[PDB]
């Protein structure tokens, strides 16, 4: 797929049977998801943005389907209005920027 | 170019004859650069993000050369963790996401 940037690059993601909308976000190092229960141990982390930092829960080796592509990796859960798919998962599905 | 995401997509930009590094960020609607003096009128603006709401200065119709590609568009100047090239300029330079 080619996705233009005229609009926010939102796509469908599935994680453990929850279906959500997420932003493909080449700026983000990590993937930050809206509040959700995930299985397994988590540890606190702090992630920075334009306004400062938010505290998130880091979960490792979480499977997320993104546009039919299987990804498995680190997911940070915290108070975001938008699910963001970061480089850690964007790389796994073979996502590039092109111009 | 085609740019993979195993590293941050940092490129060199040229603005007002100044060279800077900035992040190609599909998750940002807007372009936000660290504090700098640009010529011409600016408008105070407040923008929100992860962390919170910050004050920025909005400069319209600013030429910026991104990795050799010319844009002329709105640049926000304020306290950002990193210089951010957002969709408003990414679209100008023909940037798309592909997987
Ligand atoms: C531990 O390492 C980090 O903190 N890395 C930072 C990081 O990956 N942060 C993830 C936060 C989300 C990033 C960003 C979009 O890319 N956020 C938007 C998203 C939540 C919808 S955002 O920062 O909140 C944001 C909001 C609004 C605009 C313009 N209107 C631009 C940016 C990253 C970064 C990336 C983009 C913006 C701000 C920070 C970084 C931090 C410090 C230095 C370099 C990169």
């Amino acid at each position: 797929p080619q996705i233009t940037l005229w609009k926010r690059p939102l796509v469908t993601i599935r994680i453990g049977g929850q279906l959500k909308e997420a932003l493909l976000d080449t700026g983000a190092d990590d993937t930050v998801l809206e509040e959700m229960n995930l299985p397994g141990k988590w540890k606190p982390k702090m992630i920075g943005g334009i306004g400062g930092f938010i505290k998130v829960r880091q979960y490792d080796q979480i499977p997320i389907e993104i546009c039919g592509h299987k990804a498995i990796g680190t997911v940070l859960v915290g108070p975001t209005p938008v699910n963001i798919i970061g480089r850690n998962l964007l790389t796994q599905i073979g996502c590039t920027l092109n111009f």
